[PDB]
């Protein structure tokens, strides 16, 4: 199908270009569309947001009111990273439309975990320091994820690179405390918890946690409040003494005890990345 200014551009005889087509394969229920700039044929993702339902706007470089996840977009969008780029954007009566980055082929990182299960030290090393990498260009252009998890990430298969999506939980980064947060229980800090207060930088590093031990173990340690806020880890799969202490670090109970990123990129663990490439004909070719 075209994508047209408004769904009713065609309601009445009275009368670049992007192709549209099925939702992406999915079992969620996420607006996102399979789609084509049609002037060069590059695949993109076509993100729909319902003006009703955006509880966070701001104002671009512009001083013009959007979603605040078109705010955060554009600030990360800047040259190249880890993070799927905003291509282009519009406006409609009830609506906004995003064009995002397509890569192809594509699968995100909890698909990757189910049809693979726990990820050898070697992958999830690789696939960790890049998220690392992402976070950290996040937070250099001003932004907040707030929603760092493994359904949040895409693999680029043949470029074996990693790339952060959906900054519709996200916020501008500031030093001071939040006291809001949108995501769900088993991903929660153990400070959200207990206070409804976290700072930003050391909640992100508590996510960090939890995704590694997600990559490595092949789940999340946590379900219930009571494992969030109780400051054990059990490793239900062979892990290395020394990625287990990387993770306890990051899953530190009080925000002061995690490590900063200098601290986990200079980690034990971290040493001897691989590059996408490699990462790509080793694991995922």
């Amino acid at each position: 199908s075209m994508l047209l200014s408004k769904i009713n551009s065609l309601a009445h005889l009275r009368a670049s270009q992007y192709q549209v087509g099925p939702l992406l394969g999915s079992g969620g229920f996420g607006s996102v569309y399979s789609g084509i700039r049609v002037s060069d044929n590059l695949p993109v993702a076509i993100k729909h947001v319902e003006k009703d339902r955006i509880s966070d706007w701001g104002e671009l470089p512009n001083g013009t009111r959007v979603p605040m996840e078109v705010v955060l977009l554009k600030k990360v969008s800047s040259g190249f990273s880890g993070v799927i780029r905003l291509l282009d954007w519009f406006e409609r009566p009830d609506s906004f439309v995003l064009i995002l980055e397509r890569p192809e082929p594509v699968q995100d990182l909890f698909d990757f975990i189910t049809e693979r299960g726990a990820l050898q030290e070697e992958l999830a090393r690789s696939f960790f320091w890049q998220v690392l990498e992402a976070v950290r260009h996040c937070h250099n252009c001003g932004v907040l994820h707030r929603d760092i998890k493994d359904e949040n990430i895409l693999i680029d298969l043949n470029r074996g690179e990693l790339k952060l999506i959906d900054f519709g939980s996200g916020a501008l980064l500031k030093d001071t405390v939040y006291t809001d947060f949108d995501g769900t229980r088993v991903y929660s800090p153990p400070e959200w918890i207990r206070y409804h207060r976290y700072h930003g930088r050391s909640a992100a590093v508590w996510s960090l946690g939890i995704l590694l031990y997600d990559m490595v173990c092949g789940d999340i340690p946590f379900e219930h409040d009571e494992e969030i806020i109780g400051g054990q880890v059990f490793f239900r799969q062979r892990v290395s003494s020394e990625c287990q202490h990387l993770i306890r670090w990051c899953l530190a109970l009080r925000p002061s005890d995690r490590p900063t990123f200098e601290e986990i990129q200079n980690h034990p663990w971290m040493q001897d990345v691989l590059l996408p490439q490699e990462t790509a004909e080793i694991h995922l070719h």
